């Protein structure tokens, strides 16, 4: 990622919650960024409450388009979940409390004053009885620190392979059940890319005709009074067009 | 941010106030910068006390435009509040006084001379009785230093997710309740961007006609006396135009 | 590779599984990337369930084309398997458990508390009886560490030579059994590269005619009602063409 | 700023004066730079003792223009006062003498020879009686060094917020009480920027006509005597014009 | 080479095999790369099983062309064998087992436990009787380490000189027995380089005529049915040409 | 400045003289550089002993022009005097002899041999009686070293403010007592800058006519004798013109 | 300068001579470089023994031109003498022998063997009696080392000021006693710079006519014999011109 | 120079010879480089044994041209001799044997075994009797090491000044005894530089006519036999011209 701006909390059950929201925090953030930026989302979403009913999409083409949104947007979180499992320190911090227990922990012998520092630092920092050793959760058993870190890295490659294979089979089934062959699909997608570009080129130049002629109609007039300058300004098509509608 | 130009104050209740104005200082500063720079603010604000009443906005379109100002301007402080909670040293410094109390603090045993240095360094530096240990507030219990720092980082991801989701639902409700569909909205916003640019292009060239002809009318004359050169200079349209109004 | 983002697990049979998925993980990932990117795959795959039967390929030309996919795509994993065997630390970590056994290991004398730390750290970390010494698997016998690392590097050059020779004999048999000579094959492949480029150039300009004339037919009309703007938008050729089909 | 070219003086009342002129020195310097560079100042100031009285500004438009000078020029010192309060060492050095008093200072026990070194080093360096400890003013109580430094940083954010809010309310009241709306103000300021540029363009080319024809009138003549070359040189419109006035 | 990604194996007869495949590994790899890239190889090889017999090369011109392949391709391995003998560590590692014998080795006195560690670490690591000292093979006698390293560097210059002289005599005999003189050979080779370039220029533009006219013949037609788009796609001259063959 | 190429002299009264000429040395040097480079100086100075009396300047316009020279040229030394007082080591070295006196100096107890080394090293190095301690002048009392260094930095800001304010009041009085207003002064100074440039452009091209025609008149002649080539060379308008004066 | 490629000699009177030729060595070298490069020198010097007497300069204009040579060329040595006096180590090395005398030197007590090493190392290294201590001249009394080094730096600023003032008064007297005013002098020097450039432009193109026509006259001829090619070559206008003189 | 690739020899009389050929080695090398590169050398030297006698130079103009060669070429060795005397280590190494004699040397007391190591290391390394101490010649008396090094640097400035003055007087006598003045010499040297350039431009284009027409005469012919291609090749004007001489 950017940097190592993290460290384990020296407590239970805060090691659970701190490590959980660092794994599944940026995935839910990158999921909503990837849905928002995706233009096929707003082809479906925009104007849904005032679209006329005979131009609505069928529910079947709604769902296959919607699945194309989720699968296109899930390349960024699974890239994040792969990185958060490779540098396995978050999985270590998630599961260190199953191993640093006060029956056999190394640092619960002389540092029992550090557990029994306050009523908070035993009871709220650990449990109702002080089950786990707090600085062991903080800095773990170095043989078990490497065991949990390496079990994390197996889970990383299991994730990237399972999501890679299932994305490969979804792509291939969307290829093989297509009604067109390859060159027909390549021509049709050539047409759609050109059509969107040429539609917006024709629209912008036609709006350039309307914007030019509206500005000349305002500045061709001499001697504007007060309410002309205020009828041009303001928040709402635009009030320049309505000013020209009365002249 | 820029750098780590900060350190905790070695006192109570100054740790409260120092940490508070570093968290909520730059948000109120970036809130007023984001309101000022935003051009939709001055479309509403400018000339409000001399606008004619039949060109005022309705209160309903005033409020939805105003909400567009606040939500566009709140991307910069919530980016700051997310950073000030990630590097959790400010939340640590805010709440260190609940934990470094003189019943059990580490450094209130030999350094009680440093609390009882003066009448100020016990009573004003801490409390009416010297409740909290001053260098413990300054440098905290290292197990509780990591507990408060990690509780801060949970609050950071809670903030970015809750503000991200609520900005996502406000955006989507402004999309789905729109009267237009997508391509009508894309054409209309194409028209408004072109219209503002072509209005200012026509205005500037028409003001270039007026500025050229006013300068030639001044320098076509020979033999200017004293009061012509002073009637051109001065603070007020412009007095060059009024000089041409008498010639 | 990128960096040395790895370390051995301090346990059995996790040294087997950790080292196995780092050797054969990125090969299965680079195999599916190399199949997907390869354009000859989608010349065969696309539209297979709706292709008419008299334009299907024969099974013989299907298989020789398919073999061209696998051999073109296997240059990237065998480059990876050569690198993972050259830096022999993964083969060392795969086979360190055959050598660090508790009959003669160096560190199973005083650190038998570290094997008998918990019920997990002997039984699940090693075996039903604690056969192997766990930190010996972690850090090995340095004379046997160099023996296994060097037996890995022999296997690397055996791999690159055997795959290089077999790719050389497959290439040469596809050269020598060709029906054409060299200059006929060079002309034919010159023709195919030009034909694909000139087919897509003619297709794109012909789709430029259709996209231009459809956009002029929409914006030549004045006074569009609501359902025209909604019939142009939407998910499906394209609904702009169908709007022109009714006008 | 540029660098840390400062250090505290080891004396009273020199810590007052040294820290005072480093805080309020560059503000008075940047105030007079910002008044001088500001062109609206010299629109009011220039030729005030020989301006004809019927082209003077009214006192009301003099004052609102003058307030525009002071508020435009006070962005640079308040940026300086914010920086001199953030790095709080100057406020520490201003108020260190209230805390390093000889009743309880740390270094007034063995180093009383260093106070009583000379008649100057006790009486002029401190006070009539030697009230304060001189090297304590120099290097302070480290718990009170952090207390004064952090009270400075609260004053910095209080300054930037109070000056930011009051500049925001002055701007908004000058917006909302404007006689024009937005687009009228945008057109008028477009006109003034063009008019100043086109006035100086017409003036410079018209002065290019006068300068060209005066130089040709000098070098078209043959055989200049001594007093022609001296009547062209000299300090004064220009004496080249007066030489042409006699020919 | 690239780097020093090597180390000796701490065993016999693995020092023989590890050093052997690092010397003669990249030569056999660079030999097959140099044969493959060489274009005169595929002038002979391509289409050999379907070339008509009256256009085959004679065996004499086959062999002199083939010798030109091997001598052009052997510049890269002999550059490698010269480098692997200059940094003489591989020849040292090849022949260290003749010198580190257990009759007089330095480290077979106290480290006889390290030979007799296991049944493998004496018998398989060395020999049927443990003839040689294993860490002596690993790190050698430093007077004999410099003797073997310097005998390697004599062999390097013997190799580069003998291959340089024999390549010089092969070149000079191919010069002096040429039927042409110099300027005739320079003109003929000028002709062959131009002829290959102008043949491929004429071929590519003539294939540009065929590819252009085939694409216009497809897109000049209106209303293609399903089987036209599938007869254009597919794996095989090309099926676009056969589609035009039926129209 | 450039660097710290200085150190105090270990003697009196050489600390006075060394520090004095480093403060007031580069000011008198930068004063004469700033007078020389200034072009208004040579408008007054040049040809003063052979200027005809009726084209002399009046003494009043001589003095106001001369004051414009001194005030324009004094920006560089006061920038130097500000820097030599900020790094206060020169003021410390100027006044260290008032404080390192042999009644109470630290190093005049054992190092009295170093004062009484020779007849020179007591009498000429210090005074008629050896009043001051020589290595104390060299390296001073560190509490008084910081007192004199900080009294210097107060004098620096007193200098930059007093010279800045007095330059501000001289500028403003030259603005407000001007006979013209702003735009008349801006036009007149536009005219003078253009007139000097166009005078020198006309002069240089007219001298290009004279230089071209004189060179053609020399090289149009054939057969130059000895004294023609010597009459062209030489120190003096120019002797080429006088050679053309006889032909 | 370039670097510190110097060190004192450990002897008398070699400290005198070594330091003297490093101060006054590069001044006499830079004096003769500055005389040679100066073009006004060779306007006077060139051809002085064969110039005809009626084109000689008068002795008065010879001397004022010659003074212009010396004063223009003395900017480089006085820049050197200023640098050799600022880094005062050469003046220290010049005058260290007046202070390191054997009556009171520090190192003439145990190191009297190093003075009395040989007959040379006392008598030739120092004096007829061994007056001065040789390693004291080499490394001096550190209080007197700083006294002589600082007396050097006073002499540096005395040199740059006295030469700067006297160059200022020589310049100003050459300005004020000029027969012309400023603009006449600026025109005349504009003419001389143009005249030298246009004389050499006319000369070079006229010599281009002569060189072109001489080369065509040589190569227009066919069949040159031996003595034509030798009459063109050779050392002498040029022998190509004399070859054309006979044809 | 380039680097310090030198060290003294630990012997006599090898310190004489090693230091001598490093001082006077690169001067004789740079003398012969400067004679060879100099083009005036080959204007005299080339073809001297077959030049016809009536186009030989006179002995007087031979010698003054030859002196111009030696003085132009001696700028590079005297720059070297100045550098080899400035870093005085070579003069130290030349004359160290006069000072490190075995009567009083420091290291001939215990290291007399190192002189009497072998029959060579006393007799051949030093002298017939072992006069001088060998490691003293190697590393010298540090007071006499600085004496000889500084006597070298006096000789460096004596060399650069004496060669600079004598080159200045040779230049000035060649200026003042010239038959021409300055502007005649500047025109004549302008002519010679143009004449050499225009002679070679006319020669190269005329040889371009001959080379073009000879190549067309060879390739205009069809059907060249064997001996035509061999008569064009070969070592000799050129045999292409002689081939055209028979056709």
């Amino acid at each position: 990622v950017r940097k190592l701006t993290f460290s384990c909390p020296c407590a239970y059950p805060l090691n659970i919650y701190h490590s959980l929201v660092f794994m599944f925090g940026p995935t839910a953030a990158l999921l909503l960024i990837g849905i928002t930026v995706n233009s096929t989302t707003w082809k479906l979403a925009h104007g849904f409450f005032f679209r006329v009913r005979d131009t609505r999409h069928s529910w079947k083409t709604t769902c296959v388009s919607w699945i194309e949104v989720l699968i296109q947007s899930s390349v960024a979180p699974i890239a994040w979940l792969f990185v958060v499992f490779l540098d396995g320190g978050y999985y270590r911090c998630y599961r260190s409390h199953e191993f640093c227990l006060i029956s056999d922990a190394i640092l619960c012998k002389n540092s029992t004053i550090l557990n029994s520092y306050a009523s908070t630092s035993s009871f709220n920092k650990i449990s109702d009885n002080g089950k786990y050793c707090p600085p062991c959760i903080c800095v773990p058993n170095p043989t078990d620190a490497s065991y949990l870190e390496a079990e994390s890295q197996i889970y990383a490659w299991g994730l990237l392979l399972f999501s890679g294979v299932a994305a490969f089979l979804v792509i291939t089934c969307n290829r093989m059940c297509d009604k067109y062959t390859l060159v027909q699909r390549q021509y049709v997608e050539t047409y759609k890319n050109v059509e969107t570009q040429k539609f917006d080129a024709v629209a912008k130049e036609h709006a350039s005709q309307l914007a030019e002629h509206n500005a000349r109609a305002f500045f061709g007039q001499k001697d504007w009074t007060k309410r002309d300058w205020d009828w041009v300004s303001g928040i709402p098509y635009t009030p320049l067009q309505l000013w020209n509608d009365n002249k």
